[PDB]
């Protein structure tokens, strides 16, 4: 749809007037959407849910050594985003993994939404302050 991100601009206005009126809607969101609603940052737990085996990959990466992956990464990653797949970066060492879950896990759950999130945010708080 090309004008997407105004719908998604919609419904947080939406989201915004059922919180306003005191209104319940079945809207059954993510606990990752729920905290970008709320300003929160996800944690790679709720990778599990979405993308198993990226989860799986990340709990790969915990727990254990570099040195089992046998070749390099570093903070970049392939992604598809509205249908366009590009490489792109986060920002790979034993210090930097702690923050790689953390970012690898913000990259992968917005970017794809990212325009939307804007969107749908700019309707939310235009009706809900986010404070």
């Amino acid at each position: 749809n090309p004008n997407h991100l105004s719908y998604f601009k919609f419904v947080g206005r939406i989201v915004a007037k059922a919180v306003y009126d005191n209104r319940l809607l079945e809207c059954y969101f993510t606990r990752s959407f729920y905290k970008h609603i709320l300003g929160k940052s996800v944690r790679y737990t709720d990778m599990e849910s979405e993308d198993y085996h990226f989860y799986q990959g990340l709990v790969y990466l915990l727990e254990n050594d570099v040195s089992t992956l046998g070749y390099d990464l570093t903070f970049s990653t392939e992604v598809q985003e509205f249908g366009v797949c590009e490489v792109r970066d986060l920002k790979v060492t034993e210090e930097n993994k702690k923050e790689y879950v953390h970012l690898v896990c913000q990259m992968r759950m917005t970017g794809a939404i990212r325009k939307q999130l804007a969107a749908f945010l700019e309707g939310f708080y235009e009706i809900i302050p986010k404070r």
